């Protein structure tokens, strides 16, 4: 059943499956990141960035990417980066997240870059920025992570 | 639609995905997310499902923030004119306890209302009355 | 030879003499162990039903616009939430400020500042606390949250 | 009667007597108007723009700025970052414009210690509405005492 759906509801679902398809093709991937397709990558320099293409799926009634999704993008770049600095087997959880929505998210993609400010045995402070498919800063933020210790 | 994609995890998920996408075309849900994630926007509730869980089997952070984000936004448009809307500017969020249980509840209340900027705070909770997240936000009018 | 220097009076206008007077008051008090730091001395901070610090809005605390320096406002808030957390802790444990988030609402003015604080979460590793700063009118100067680390 | 109240220097240890000495200098440099405010005057901050765009504010560390454990008061740290971020914002603004600290966020990392603190701020965004800036505080070793962001409202 797909009869009634318009253009926008067309790919807003097409991609939902390219992802549910991609999430199957490999574990360790989470749902929320699977659909939005927040692809994490590493350049030939060793750098790291979590950019993602903008689709009607991520916008709001103001037609700009959801601040909350931009939040999640930054949270990821920062989360995945933190985990890298941890011994094998360990994980971190976001303690505090502070975002500064500089400019509106629009265009092809958003790009997120993170950087460790200070790493402690328990708490890790990180800064990070989200740019546009061009270069303007969409958001800037920092946050704190804790080395998970499940009871 | 070669959507012949599968296990049970995906079974349930995609069921909400579509139960939710076709709840938007029937225009009962504002956005795709307020529906895709059954946001009981009316206070804002969040049905805790594997669709909203990170790899560590708990409500995803970006989510708990979006939940708080939304609650806060509405809360600021209730005090705004028909031709003016509030856009998040800043979002401070403290994660206190994992997002776990049947659902998440986010209550937001304005701390200060100015001609250009409004300050708001609010929390998120689990069904058993536990406090999940807590943060502040600043919204500019447009 | 400070006394030689304290001829700052030979020219001192009224507030010049009144600011100096209050400074020496606080110090004396600092000796009578009324405070822990000189910061508390000169500022004159005095501390639900019990936890709310108050700071007298004099010239020693204002900025080039005759309102309390947001710096000091934040320092006051940090004090309210700071000693508020110390109370909720065993003799063997203490806490240092980890994260401080503040939203400035109205210019700090009047005869004093009053900040009330409350624990938003008491966990093994950190204690999150929210709090607000008020005028002698009840008007909100600033609202902010804070995270405290246990040591 | 500030004089008859100098029974403070007759039960005052080196530190206490050392403090007031600075304080008097402060207040003294205050009336000569070498400083607009008492806070800046009593803390002796030195501010300046760097070759790059960033802004710098250093603050001498003395007993006057420490907390019960001879560590720079978290408040003076915040107030410093704020000061740096402010002067930064204001230097990038027209003569007929000004800015006021709207939001402030800080993450404490290492105990402020040594002989002086060095806060460094840089603009992250420059709207005509609000100005988002960012900064860091360093010890005299280069160790990061604290990191934080601040949004400023334009007037
Ligand atoms: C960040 C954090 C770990 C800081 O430590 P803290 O505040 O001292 O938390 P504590 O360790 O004291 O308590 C954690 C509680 O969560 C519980 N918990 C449940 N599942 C857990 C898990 N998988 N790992 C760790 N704790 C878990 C702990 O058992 C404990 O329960 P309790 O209240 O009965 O003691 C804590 O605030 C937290 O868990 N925040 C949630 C972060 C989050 O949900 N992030 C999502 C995006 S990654």
């Amino acid at each position: 059943f797909l009869s009634t759906a318009n253009e926008e509801e067309k790919d807003v679902l097409s991609s939902i499956v390219d992802g549910l398809l991609a999430k199957q093709e490999r574990r360790y991937a989470t749902y929320l990141a699977s659909l939005t397709q927040i692809e994490s990558q590493e350049r030939e320099d060793g750098r790291f960035e979590v950019r993602l293409p903008i689709g009607p799926l991520v916008n709001n009634p103001l037609n700009m990417v959801h601040g909350g999704i931009t939040a999640t993008l930054l949270d990821t770049a920062m989360g995945q980066m933190v985990n890298r600095q941890l011994p094998d087997g360990q994980s971190a959880v976001t303690s505090e997240l502070n975002i500064h929505y500089v400019k509106p998210g629009m265009g092809t993609y958003l790009r997120a870059v993170a950087s460790i400010v200070h790493q402690g045995k328990q708490r890790i402070v990180v800064e990070g920025k989200v740019y546009t498919d061009q270069g303007e800063t969409v958001a800037m933020g920092t946050g704190s992570f804790f080395v998970l210790r499940s009871r």
